[PDB]
C-alpha cells in the first residue's frame, strides 16, 4: 500500500553510501566514481557512465526535488481524485532494486545517496542492449544491416527466461517492461534484464494493467479484465523481442497512430515471413518452421493458452542451445565497439 520515506525504504539496505560529490582537476566525481558521460537522458531517469579502478560503472541519477514535482492524475477507487507523483513510482522501485539479487538481472553494487540525490551503482554492460532502435532496430550500425544469429538468439532467450524464473517464482516480480532496450549484455558475454522502473509486486500472480511501453503490452490489457498474470505478460513481451530479434521490427505495432496499434494487437494475426521481409522495404538470412513455431507459443493472444516460462525453458528449440555461441558472438561486436 502507502510507502514511508525514502530512508525507510533504504533503510535496510546495507551498502548504502553517504553522497560525496567532487572535482578533481578536469574531472568530476562521486565518490570515486569519475563520470565519463551520460549515455541517455531520459529527461528524468538518466544513466551516467563512471570509471573506478579500471572498471566501467553505470549509475543512474535520481532527484526526488525533480521527481516530486512531476505529477499525474491516477484517479482513484472513491470519486475522490488520488494523484501520483514521478517519485512516488520511484519509491516502488528502490525498494524492488532494494532486492533484486541474480546473476541473470541487473543487480546495483550500491547505493549512494543523500535522501533527495540518488545514484545508484551498476556495472556497466559493455556490449550494450540487445538491439538498438532508430527508426527501426539494428545491433551495430543502420548502413551496415546484420540480423542477430539463431544461435545466439535462442541463449538471450534462455538467459532473460532465467531472469524471468527468478523474478516471478523467487521475488513474486513482474517486469512488465521486457523490451531489447532492458535486455543487456557484456562483453563476455552474459545476458542480464535491467530496468524495474516499471516493475511491481504481484498480487496473487496478479498485476492491475496498462504500464511499460505500448507495444510490447499484450492483449488482455486490451479487454475485459481488471487484472492479468504477470508472468503471462512478462512472457508475451519477450515474445515481442524475439520478434524483433527474428525481423528487427515490432509485429503489427508499427506505431504512428496508436488506434492502428490497439486496435490490431487483439485482433490481429501476425506476418511470420522470413528475416529481411519488413527490412529491404526502407533501404531503397532464411527462418526454418521451428523459429516461427516457437516464438508463436510465446504470442497467443488468450493469455492461459500462452506458453509458461517452465514449457518455454524446456522446449525442443532451445535444447541444443550452446553459450559458446553467444561468447562467440559477444567477443567479435566486442571487437567492433573497441572503435565504431
Ligand atoms: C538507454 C541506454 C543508455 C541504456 C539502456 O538501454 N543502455 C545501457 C548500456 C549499458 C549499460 N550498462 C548498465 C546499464 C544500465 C544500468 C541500470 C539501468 C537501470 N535501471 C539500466 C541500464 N546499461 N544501459
Amino acid at each position: 500500500g502507502p510507502l514511508g520515506s525514502m530512508k525507510d525504504i533504504l533503510s535496510n539496505y546495507s551498502n548504502l553510501i553517504y553522497l560525496n560529490k567532487y572535482v578533481k582537476e578536469k574531472d568530476k566525481y562521486i565518490n570515486d566514481y569519475r563520470i565519463i558521460r551520460t549515455l541517455n537522458q531520459g529527461k528524468f531517469n538518466k544513466i551516467i557512465l563512471c570509471e573506478k579502478d579500471n572498471k566501467f560503472y553505470a549509475l543512474k541519477k535520481y532527484e526526488k526535488s525533480l521527481l516530486e514535482k512531476k505529477r499525474d492524475f491516477t484517479k482513484s477507487n472513491n470519486d475522490k481524485i488520488s494523484i501520483k507523483s514521478k517519485y512516488d513510482d520511484f519509491k516502488n522501485e528502490l525498494q524492488i532494486i532494494t532486492d533484486i539479487k541474480n546473476e541473470y538481472c541487473l543487480t546495483c553494487e550500491g547505493i549512494i545517496t543523500n535522501y533527495d540525490e540518488v545514484y545508484i551503482i551498476y556495472e556497466y554492460m559493455e556490449n550494450d542492449s540487445i538491439l538498438k532502435f532508430d527508426e527501426y532496430f539494428f545491433v551495430l550500425d543502420k548502413n551496415y544491416t546484420c540480423f542477430i544469429p539463431i544461435q545466439v538468439i535462442k541463449c538471450i532467450i534462455k538467459s532473460v527466461l532465467n531472469s524471468f524464473s527468478y523474478i516471478h517464482n523467487e521475488k513474486n516480480i513482474c517486469h512488465r517492461d521486457v523490451k531489447p532496450s532492458n535486455i543487456l549484455m557484456d562483453k563476455n558475454g552474459r545476458v542480464k534484464l535491467s530496468d524495474f522502473g516499471e516493475s511491481e509486486y504481484m498480487v496473487d500472480k496478479k498485476i492491475k494493467g496498462s504500464r511499460g511501453t505500448y507495444e510490447f503490452m499484450p492483449p488482455e490489457f486490451f479487454s475485459n479484465e481488471s487484472s492479468y498474470n504477470g508472468a503471462k505478460v512478462d512472457i508475451w513481451s519477450l515474445g515481442i523481442c524475439l520478434y524483433v530479434m527474428f525481423y528487427n521490427v515490432v509485429p503489427f505495432s508499427l506505431k504512428i497512430s496508436l488506434v492502428e496499434l490497439f486496435n490490431n494487437i487483439r485482433t490481429k494475426n501476425i506476418e511470420y515471413p522470413l528475416d529481411r521481409n519488413h527490412f529491404l522495404y526502407p533501404l531503397t538470412n532464411f527462418l526454418s518452421n521451428e523459429d516461427i513455431d516457437f516464438l508463436k507459443l510465446f504470442l497467443r493472444k488468450n493469455p492461459a493458452e500462452r506458453i509458461t516460462s517452465e514449457d518455454a525453458l524446456k522446449h525442443e528449440w532451445l535444447a541444443d542451445t550452446n553459450i559458446e555461441d553467444l561468447r562467440e558472438f559477444s567477443k567479435e561486436l566486442y571487437k567492433k565497439r573497441k572503435k565504431l
